């Protein structure tokens, strides 16, 4: 849309906030931020030419406001917004505002990140350059920069709530678990959606009415996409038809296996190919901290490997390692009287740069010094190679160590991995 010329409000920092803020400022717009914080996130990264009011709201700006762009966190019947949506000023959220700029095809997820997860990765496997976010991964706007084919939007009842724009190719309610404005919040993702993806064993995923022709159900034992034991193996069934065995999927259980049919059937509806669909759910293990992709921004690829706490897991995670462009390789931590050497056979090459940190850091830099680099902590590494990395560059922690030196575990080392990329790279 146009905002030129209107004076806008975000109710609410953080990365969504901060996101806002960026997207008017690129449209010639100076926003006014308020958040009920004393010390929001993300007050140190707001501009300065922007006015801000923390540690309550600021009723006169919400009055004065042609539009209102409110954060989920707060109440929308709060008696401010209450009576700014009394008065006829637009209230909306940073969902509404993407799906109005949007060029791109829509999925939206609704529902108690797996599914959103998947179908992510079906539109990798077919090459589709896919911008995943909303409730999780970065927020909506953000996906905005790069050059997306495909969104997949997790979306809370909340963001549905302030939502009116959205035509997403393929729409699904997962669940509905603990009423009646719960459920129409949530199935307000349906509303304009060309196909509704619902969950055969919980009726109240169903449209109301107004779906009769766009439905496509799973479910364990019925539905478009369901389960089926026969000779003795579990396939995965679609449209009648038997297209995998369970036993070729990294994921288990039978929750695992709802949760690809049903990313399957919005992958289906969005266009992409079932035989690379497939493959991807052959290939995903969902794996916390075990070379699990962070962030995907600007076509660079952040990978979680902090499980990687000895040499021979890091080489598993070179060995057959294909990067488009540059490879920065994060190494340090507690070695644990490690050798690795072994590790130098896939540290060649012109695409390689090494960034080592922790305790044992400065014996893994000696594996090829002339193309590393060296720090004491691996936030500090993050943070010079962050203004270097470019499109098609991949930043891998795969330290080799444990992180006992530095941190409670390897779980806090790749936590705070994932927390710096979203920094850095978004």
């Amino acid at each position: 849309a146009d905002y030129q010329g209107k004076n806008v409000v975000i109710i609410g920092l953080g990365l969504t906030g901060l996101s806002c803020v960026d997207f008017f400022l690129a449209r010639g717009v100076t926003p006014r931020v308020m958040d009920t914080r004393m010390t929001p996130p993300g007050l140190d990264k707001l501009p300065e030419a922007v006015e801000r009011h923390t540690g309550s709201l600021n009723d006169e700006w919400l009055m004065a406001a042609d539009l209102i762009v409110a954060s989920p966190g707060i109440a929308l019947a709060h008696p401010s917004l209450s009576a700014a949506a009394d008065a006829g000023i637009e209230i909306v959220g940073d969902i509404e505002l993407f799906c109005r700029e949007a060029q791109a095809p829509i999925v939206a997820i609704t529902g108690s990140s797996t599914v959103t997860t998947l179908v992510g990765e079906m539109a990798k496997a077919a090459g589709v350059n896919v911008g995943v976010g909303g409730n999780i991964g970065l927020p909506a706007l953000m996906l905005l920069d790069d050059e997306c084919e495909l969104y997949v939007l997790e979306l809370s009842s909340f963001q549905l709530e302030t939502t009116s724009s959205l035509q997403a190719v393929a729409a699904t309610i997962l669940n509905v678990t603990e009423l009646q404005q719960y459920r129409a919040a949530k199935l307000r993702i349906y509303e304009n959606a060309k196909v509704c993806v619902v969950n055969a064993d919980d009726a109240l995923t169903m449209p109301i009415r107004g779906a009769d022709e766009r439905c496509v159900s799973f479910g364990v034992n019925m539905g478009d996409y369901h389960l089926n034991h026969q000779q003795g193996e579990t396939w995965l069934r679609v449209k009648g038809e038997k297209v995998l065995n369970v036993k070729e999927m990294k994921l288990s259980g039978q929750h695992n296996y709802t949760n690809a049919l049903a990313a399957l059937a919005l992958a289906d509806a969005a266009g992409l190919p079932r035989a690379s669909s497939l493959k991807a759910l052959t290939t995903f293990t969902g794996l916390p901290h075990r070379f699990e992709v962070v962030l995907e921004h600007n076509g660079v690829r952040w990978i979680n490997d902090s499980k990687a706490t000895n040499v021979g897991s890091t080489e598993a995670a070179l060995n057959g390692l294909h990067v488009d462009g540059t490879l920065h390789l994060l190494l340090g931590g507690d070695g644990k009287s490690a050798d690795f050497s072994p590790l130098a056979r896939y540290l060649n090459g012109d695409n390689v740069r090494l960034y080592c940190f922790g305790r044992d850091g400065a014996q893994l830099a000696a594996l090829r010094p002339e193309v590393a680099e060296q720090t004491e902590t691996m936030e500090q590494a993050m943070r010079l190679l962050a203004p270097r990395v470019q499109p098609g560059d991949m930043v891998l922690l795969s330290p080799a160590c444990a992180s006992l030196d530095q941190f409670k575990n390897f779980e806090q080392r790749g936590n705070e991995f994932a927390r710096l990329a979203k920094e850095l790279g978004g």
